């Protein structure tokens, strides 16, 4: 129904969709689609390190790179079945849990281009929807806004909030998602500079998965 | 160079432009353009009332309506020269000071469609520009975003941040500003329902003024 970019105060809705396309929600979707038991978003590197135990992998990034002592970084390509099947993923990224903590909703799901059609189908029967973009370092995230616009366009609703309308209009101006993000996203440029251009291509590849991660008691999981 | 909508933490930049089109910055521009000595942003109604004294007018809104005890509301049409010329305007709006507090910049100006061209001309020689949209009650503000996009398109810089690129593309999709806002801005629709339709038309009128309000040590003035 509406889109918010990096909210500052608690946002209320019935159905919330978390978007951190350049990797975070793409990592969440990829990990769960490849067998991970669950993905637990955590705020700091320190607390992430305190959660080490058998069957658990400490993952994430800061400055887009894997922190010292961690198992995996925040590149979705690292989350292969042979590496994370049956494991619980403790994930801490730059946006920590900033977005999640401000969401006051009955349901919270994770979206990326990777599972876009599944997300759209799930949302068609939902009311009071808020697409919550995490943003980049508290700034506007082009890739998050683009995914939000793609979703809005396909929900075909008529009660669009300012954010949803702006996102849809922006989406309509895009000729090619991949090219658009590589050329105009600041975070995408940072990722490319660090050798992660492959991540941008993977993260913008639509529908490689048909899953819809749900946040249940602080853990993103797959459920019926 | 970039656009931010209702920032949460302090944003640092060399040059900042505050945007609260539906009234706040339109009121600030209108007031100074009509003779006001300055416009002082104030946080609470309690504080605004205390500053009452000869030569000062207490103005602002809460729920878009003029608070009890106040001289003027937040309708730019109220700031006529015959009423405010030479007086200091104490202005408190819903989240006015909260937004200004997030701007870590030595150079802060206010913009509206009312002084669009003057603002663009002012920014021509400016580097590291951040257009700060106030937003409405924590939500995205279409009218602020549209003005930001209009400014970005006029500057034609070779370095746009994510927000500026999105705002520019959005601006390019709009054929008519007044109709776009009346049809798609939740806040504009609320204002219309409260009887402020004239404000929507006035605030989206381009270049009625050629002034550029500057926040100088807590007070918006015309250098």
């Amino acid at each position: 129904v509406d889109v918010v970019m990096a909210p500052c105060s608690p946002v209320e809705c019935r159905t919330a969709v978390v978007i951190d396309v350049l990797r975070a929600t793409s990592t969440i979707v990829t990990a769960l689609s490849n067998g991970a038991s669950g993905v637990i978003p955590v705020k700091t590197i320190e607390e992430a390190l305190e959660k080490k135990k058998e069957g658990v992998l400490i993952c994430g990034e800061r400055n887009a790179q894997k922190p010292k002592g961690f198992n995996l970084g925040n590149s979705p390509l690292e989350y292969r079945k042979e590496k994370i099947s049956g494991k619980t993923i403790v994930l801490t990224t730059t946006n920590g849990t900033q977005v999640i903590e401000k969401i006051r909703s009955e349901e919270i799901i994770a979206a990326s281009f990777l599972n876009l059609s599944a997300v759209v189908e799930y949302l068609k029967s939902k009311e009071d929807i808020l697409l919550v973009c995490a943003g980049t370092n508290g700034r506007f995230s082009l890739e998050d806004f683009l995914l939000a616009g793609a979703i809005v366009k396909r929900l075909k609703r008529n009660d669009l909030g300012d954010g949803a309308h702006a996102a849809e209009r922006y989406f309509e101006s895009v000729e090619n998602t991949r090219e658009e993000i590589k050329k105009h996203s600041s975070h995408a440029k940072r990722l490319i500079s660090l050798g992660f251009e492959n991540d941008i291509e993977f993260c913008t590849t639509e529908d490689l998965f048909k899953t819809v991660p749900a946040l249940v008691n602080g853990v993103f999981i797959l459920k019926e």
